[PDB]
């Protein structure tokens, strides 16, 4: 914790950088990024934000503890 922040609230460049990080955490990069953007639209990937550190990370909902999806 770490809070959830909707992707559509994000500055476009920071979102692109988060998407690229995630898919590199063979299909071209851009295709993988588009698959991740769809996953964000379907709510099957989410973005976690840490108040201190002020850092963001894209994660699969399935890898997020329930405590951090209550929010």
């Amino acid at each position: 914790g770490h809070m959830l922040i909707p992707h559509d609230l994000l500055e476009a460049d920071t979102l692109n950088n988060l998407l690229e990080d995630f898919v590199t955490r063979e299909t071209p990069l851009d295709v993988r990024v588009e698959r991740a953007r769809h996953a964000l639209r379907r709510g099957e990937a989410v973005i976690l934000f840490d108040p201190e550190s002020q850092q963001c990370q894209l994660m699969l909902r399935s890898e997020v503890p329930a405590e951090l999806l209550r929010d």
